[PDB]
């Protein structure tokens, strides 16, 4: 799983780009569904602040 850390500025750019729709808007920051994430790294590639990190 990747997890979006506290650097997220809630820009929303990563949500459309997840190939398996694992990202949604949450309170404070966006959230990854760890039961769907397949570690592709796409969200980190479109993140301006590089908040998604592999855990
Ligand atoms: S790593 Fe890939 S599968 Fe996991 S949330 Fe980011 S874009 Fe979606
Ligand atoms: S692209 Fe980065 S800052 Fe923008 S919502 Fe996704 S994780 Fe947060």
């Amino acid at each position: 799983a990747y997890v979006i850390n506290e650097a997220c500025i809630s820009c929303g750019a990563c949500e459309p780009e997840c190939p398996v729709n694992a990202i949604s808007s949450g309170d404070d920051r966006y959230v990854i569904d760890a039961d769907t994430c397949i570690d592709c790294g796409a969200c980190a590639g479109v993140c301006p602040v590089d908040a998604p990190v592999q855990a």
